[PDB]
C-alpha cells in the first residue's frame, strides 16, 4: 500500500479539500466520475457510495444498475488548480455489486483479474513504459476549437521557446509537481503534435497515470486556449497520434525477459511473450485500436518485429538488463489502458503459458516487400477496419477469455454500432466523387 | 573547465531549474532539443538520455536510431525568460551512438573532427567573429507573420527610438546578461533589417552562440508582436541578409595571419588560407548558402579583394592579434557547424597543399563580362541550389569535411528540396504565361 485511512482525512482537513471526486472508468475509456463534497468522504471511504453502474456499459445501458464505488487510498491525489470556496482532491475506485463483489464488468477489475492470472504463473509484476502523443488544436473567439494546429514545429524541435506558449513544457512542470515520473518529452512528427514518455510501473498503475495524464494535459491546453485531442487520425495527409506500450515481465522480481547469455539477451520467457502477441496481434487491434479513426493510421502498417525497422509492430529497444522490454508500436491514445493491457497481457501469456516461437526476426525487408510478398512469410498485415478487426476479435479465444463476459458482450455490441453508424453515413468525399460523375 | 557536475547541481538548486532542455542541432540547421525535468539532470548528466537519433537526419528520417545524449557542462545556460513552477537550462549536447562511440551523422561533433584536423597541423585555435543579419516584421491579429517591417530605417540610422519597440536593443540587452560579448550593432540598409556582431570566438563556441542567438532572437521578437526571419532573401527588391565570418587560424597561442614585416603582414599561412577558400568556395557555397532562396540573395564572383563592393573574401583593416580573413558569401541559413566545417576544410586544404592565390580584385566587378571571367579570376558562384550541390558533390575535400554519413544525407535533403521547388507550378509563372501562350 501506501497511503492510510487517517493519512487522508490528515491531508484533506490540513490541505482544506472540499470537492472529492470519486472517479472511474467506462469501457470506451471515457473519465467517468461521481463527485461528492468533502463531508461525504466519511461514506466513501466505508465504500458506501452508490451510483448507477450502468454508465460502464458505454451509450448502451438499459435498465439502471446499482454498484458501490471501492477507492483506493494508494492514488489519493489532490489537484493544483484551485476552486473559490476550497481545493478538490481525487480517488480512483473499483465498481463493485451490491454484494461486496467486484463487478466483472469493470474495465480496471479485469485487470486486476489477469494480473492476478499473471501471478498464478509466477510473476511479480507487469511494467508499463507508454509512450502517449497528442495535437493541440486553437480555440476560436466562441470557444470551439478549430484545425488550428498551436505551432508549426518538427520531430524533436524546440517548440515555441519558453517565453510564450509552450503548453507542453506545462503539462509536464505540472505532472511532475503533481506526481508524476516523466523521463521526457519533445515535439513529434506532425505540426502542433507532441509526446510525453513516462517511467514504467505496474500495469493497473500506469493505466491509472494514462487517465489521469490525459485528464490534466486537456485541463492545462483550455487555460491555454487549446484544444487537446488524443484522436488517432485528426488530418489527412498528416502523422497520426499513437501510444507505444513499453512491456516487460517481472518475476522473483527481476526481468523475466532479460537473459545475460543467451542471443540479443533476450530470456526464453521474451521470445515466447514475443511470439504470443503476434499471434494474437490481429486480433486484440479492435481493442487497441478502438475508434474508427484508428485504422486511417493503419495505412505498423505490417504485422512483423525485430531489433529495428520502418513500420514494425513490435520492437525491442537498446536497453538492456532490467530495461529489456517489448515495445507494441501499434496501440493509439484512443485505445482503453485497462483493456489495452488486458487484452495484451493475455496475448504473451498464452504464449508463455503455450511455449511458442515466432520467425526469425525481420532483416531490412518490410516496407519494400509487397504485400504477397509478406504473404509468403510470417509477414500478415493488421485488419485495415474496426469493421475487420471486432471480426478478428469475436473469433479470437483467449481475447474473449481476457475480457470475459461483460466486457466481451457490451464491447462488441457497442463497437459493433460505432461501425454500422460510419458506414450507413453518407460522407462529404461521396458527393465529392459520385454526385457528378455518376 | 567552467562548471563541475557538482557546481551545475549546485546552480539549478540555488536558482531554482524545474526543466533541463537537452539541445542539438540536425542536419538542417534546425534547432532541435528533448525536454526533461530537472527530475532526471543526473540520467541525463550521466549520458544515459536516449532520443530517436534519426531527428538529426530531418524530415527524410526513415528508422529509429537508438542514440544517446551527452550534455557539454561548459554550454550551462539558464534562459532569462522564466516558466512558472521554475526557471528553465538547457545543455548544447553530442550524439553518440548505443556503443559510446561519437555519432558520425552529427554536425556538432563534425566540426571537432574538423579541428582535430587543425591540429594534427600544429595550429591551436580557429576563431570567428559572425555577423549575423535579420528582418524583423509585424504579426497580426491571429498572431501570424506578415510583410510589414517593424520599422523604416536605413544603414547605421538610428533604428526605433528609445522609447518603445527597439527589439534590437533588447535582444542585445539580453545576450548580454546571457554572457555574450558583443561588439556592436546597427540597422542594415532595409527596412527592419538589423545587425549584430559577437566577439571573435572558438569554432565550437562561436558556432554555439550562433544557434543560442536565433534563439533569443527568436523569442524577444515575438514578446513584441514581432517576427525574427534568418531567411536569406525575405522579399524581392529589398536587401538580403548574410551572415559574413571573420576566420582567423591561430598557432600557439598568437595570431598566424600576423606578420610585422611583410607584405599587407599577412603571413604565408594566411596567404595560402585565402587561396584554399578560392578554389573551393563554389564548391561549399551549397553548404554556406543551403537554402534554394539562398542564390536569390547572390545575384557573385570568386576573388578576394582587401577593399571593394561585394567581394566573396574581403580581408579587415586591423591586423596583430586581429589580423583575419572574412567570407562575406555566407548567410543565416546555413548550418553553423557545416558553414565552420566546410570552410576549415577549404582553409586547410590550402594550407597544407601551399596553393598560390590569384591577384586580388581591384575595381567594380558589376562591370566585368562574362568570357573575361574565363581569363581573369571572375569565377562567379552558383546561380541556384541545383548547380551549387553538382559543384558541392564534385570537390572531394568538402565530401571529406562532412563524412560519408553527414555528406549522403545533405545531398538527399537538399536534393528534394530542389526538386520540390523545381516540380512547382508558381505564380510568377502563370503571371506571364496563361495569357500570352
Ligand atoms: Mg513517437
Ligand atoms: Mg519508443
Ligand atoms: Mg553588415
Ligand atoms: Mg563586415
Amino acid at each position: 500500500a501506501k497511503y492510510t485511512r487517517e493519512d487522508i482525512e490528515k491531508l484533506v482537513k490540513e490541505e482544506n479539500v472540499k470537492y472529492i471526486r470519486l472517479q472511474f472508468t467506462d469501457i470506451l475509456g471515457t473519465i467517468k466520475n461521481v463527485e461528492i463534497p468533502v463531508s461525504q468522504l466519511g461514506k466513501a471511504l466505508d465504500n458506501k457510495v452508490m451510483f448507477d453502474g450502468s454508465s460502464i456499459e458505454g451509450f448502451v445501458r438499459i435498465e439502471e444498475s446499482d454498484m458501490y464505488l471501492y477507492p483506493d487510498l494508494n492514488t489519493f491525489v489532490i489537484f493544483p488548480w484551485t476552486a473559490e470556496k476550497g481545493k478538490v482532491a481525487r480517488f480512483i475506485c473499483d465498481i463493485y455489486n451490491p454484494d461486496g463483489t467486484p463487478f466483472e464488468g469493470d474495465p480496471r477489475n479485469n485487470l486486476k483479474r489477469i494480473l492476478k492470472e499473471m501471478e498464478d504463473l509466477g510473476f511479480s509484476d507487469f511494467n508499463l513504459g507508454p509512450e502517449p502523443e497528442f495535437f493541440l488544436f486553437k480555440l476560436d473567439e466562441k470557444g470551439e476549437p478549430t484545425l488550428e494546429l498551436n505551432d508549426k514545429g518538427g520531430y524533436f524541435d524546440l517548440a515555441p521557446t519558453d517565453l510564450g506558449e509552450n503548453c507542453r513544457r506545462d503539462i509536464v512542470l505540472e505532472l511532475e509537481e503533481m506526481g508524476f515520473e516523466i523521463e521526457a518529452s519533445h515535439h513529434e512528427v506532425a505540426p502542433g503534435q507532441h509526446e510525453i514518455d513516462f517511467k514504467y510501473a505496474g500495469a493497473v498503475r500506469s493505466c491509472d497515470d494514462i487517465q489521469t495524464f490525459k485528464l490534466v494535459v486537456k485541463t492545462i491546453a483550455r487555460k491555454h486556449g487549446l484544444h487537446a485531442t488524443f484522436m488517432p487520425k485528426p488530418l489527412f495527409g498528416v502523422n497520426g497520434s499513437g501510444m507505444h506500450c513499453n512491456l516487460s515481465l517481472f518475476k522473483n522480481g527481476v526481468n523475466a525477459f532479460f537473459d545475460e547469455n543467451a542471443d540479443l539477451q533476450l530470456s526464453e520467457t521474451a521470445k515466447h511473450f514475443i511470439a504470443g502477441i503476434v499471434k494474437h496481434a490481429t486480433s486484440f487491434t479492435a481493442v487497441t485500436n478502438p475508434t474508427v479513426n484508428s485504422y486511417k493510421r493503419l495505412v505498423p502498417c505490417y504485422v512483423a518485429w525485430s531489433a529495428q525497422n520502418r513500420s514494425p509492430l513490435i520492437r525491442i529497444p537498446a536497453s538492456r538488463g532490467i530495461s529489456t522490454r517489448v515495445e507494441v508500436r501499434s496501440v493509439d491514445p484512443a485505445a482503453n489502458p485497462y483493456l489495452a493491457l488486458s487484452v495484451l497481457l493475455a496475448a504473451g501469456l498464452d504464449g508463455i503459458k503455450n511455449k511458442l516461437e515466432a520467425p526469425a526476426p525481420i532483416d531490412r525487408n518490410i516496407y519494400v516487400m509487397s504485400k504477397e510478398e509478406r504473404m509468403e512469410n510470417g509477414i500478415v498485415d493488421l485488419p485495415a477496419t474496426l469493421a475487420e478487426a471486432l471480426e478478428e476479435f469475436k473469433s479470437n479465444e483467449v481475447m474473449v477469455k481476457a475480457l470475459g463476459e461483460h466486457l466481451f458482450e457490451h464491447f462488441i455490441e457497442a463497437k459493433e454500432i460505432e461501425w454500422d453508424m460510419f458506414r450507413t453515413q453518407v460522407h462529404p468525399w461521396e458527393r465529392e466523387q459520385y454526385m457528378s460523375q455518376y
